[PDB]
């Protein structure tokens, strides 16, 4: 299993390099790699094997953040009130079509890459479409609002070398934009 000694810190190359789309179908090893991702999101959100393994709570990572530098993410977002989950594994995603209004998290943003919390809010499209690959090869095309836009974002920033703090405003980093929506 995956620990947070797998996880690379901010400063390290990899996350700043653009990651490699995959050919298809998948080679055994990917997929382990991919499966044992989904695997350590499980892990971090349980409290008792967060606790036994030191597991910081997350619910993204791309492959980058293990140092694997291709197009990779996976994504476990639990129910949390609506009836809406969201356990995804994809291949190469991509972000074909997204709406004008932004959308922010009024805490701002996390990353397990990163050790000091850092403040300021994050734009990011409030809507998203992504066209991507499951781990089998098949096709999937999300529609995503809200929350789970954000994080889905969030790591495909990751996949072209972009961490969350680069959209922090230099001087007004707790400054909303115009109509943005808080979620
Ligand atoms: O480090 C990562 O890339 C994963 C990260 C992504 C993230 C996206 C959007 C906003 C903040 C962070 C995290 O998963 S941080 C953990 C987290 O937000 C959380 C986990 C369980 C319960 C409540 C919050
Ligand atoms: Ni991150």
């Amino acid at each position: 299993m995956l620990t947070m000694k797998d996880i690379i810190r901010d400063g390290h190359p990899t996350l700043r390099q653009k990651a490699a789309e995959l050919e298809l179908p998948l080679t055994k090893e990917e997929k382990e790699t991919l499966i044992a991702m989904r695997e350590f999101l499980v892990n971090s959100q349980d409290e008792e094997i967060a606790k036994r393994y030191g597991l910081r709570s997350g619910v993204g990572l791309a492959a980058p953040q293990i140092n694997i530098s291709k197009r990779m993410i996976a994504v476990l977002i639990p129910d949390d009130g609506s009836g809406k989950s969201y356990d995804y594994m994809l291949v190469n995603p991509k972000i074909v079509s997204h709406s004008v209004q932004e959308a922010y998290l009024p805490t701002g943003e996390g990353c397990l890459s990163v050790d000091d919390n850092v403040a300021g809010l994050v734009h990011r499209h409030n809507r998203i479409t992504i066209k991507a690959k499951d781990i089998e090869g098949n096709d999937i095309q999300l529609r995503l609002k809200g929350y789970p836009a954000i994080v889905f974002q969030h790591e495909i920033d990751h996949l072209n070398g972009v961490m969350f703090y680069d959209h922090i405003d230099k001087n007004h980093p707790l400054q909303p934009h115009t109509d943005a929506v808080e979620v």
